[PDB]
DNA sequence: CGCCGCGTCAGACTCGTAGGATTATACGACCTTGCTTAGGATAATATTAAGAAATTAATATTTCT
């Protein structure tokens, strides 16, 4: 409840185009079908959709999926975004060099 | 021999300490210089595939216990 009221502005459903995300139920809906999303990809997608339209920093994402203790040594955020874009479509997740990524609303 | 009159130069020491020197001022015209636009060609350079394989972290047996 807390997380939802603060970040998702109180709403239980994020509606961006054909993407619909129930953050409380952990459910992602491409159009009307359901998607099998790994934990990490779910976290990334959650964050991008909550801050709809506005690019999120790379470091914000890196913290958001990676617990302080287990921090890897190589390219992971990029691969996770790649698979998120493969399961969702290259159009949704636009790349903003230097300052992370952005989910397009328009 | 015994002045004698010219410059001449540092004169003890610790604390803080405001205002300070006018006059009267030509136009072009090259020529150069010292800094700014600008316009693409590359060159880094940040990211994206990709896959593949390698753990590796979970899922689901099944065998003990």
């Amino acid at each position: 409840a807390l997380l939802r009221r603060h970040n998702n502005q109180g709403d239980n459903e994020i509606s961006v185009g054909n993407l619909r995300l129930n953050v409380t139920r952990r459910l992602v809906w491409l159009g009307e079908t359901a998607l099998d999303l790994t934990p990490k990809e779910y976290a990334l997608l959650s964050r991008l959709m909550m801050k709809a339209g506005s690019p999120v920093h790379r470091e914000i994402l890196y913290n958001d999926i990676y617990s302080g203790d287990n921090e890897p040594a190589t390219n992971t955020l990029e691969v996770h975004i790649h698979n998120l874009r493969e399961k969702i479509g290259k159009s949704r997740i636009r790349t903003v060099r230097g300052f992370g990524y952005m989910l397009a609303n328009n």
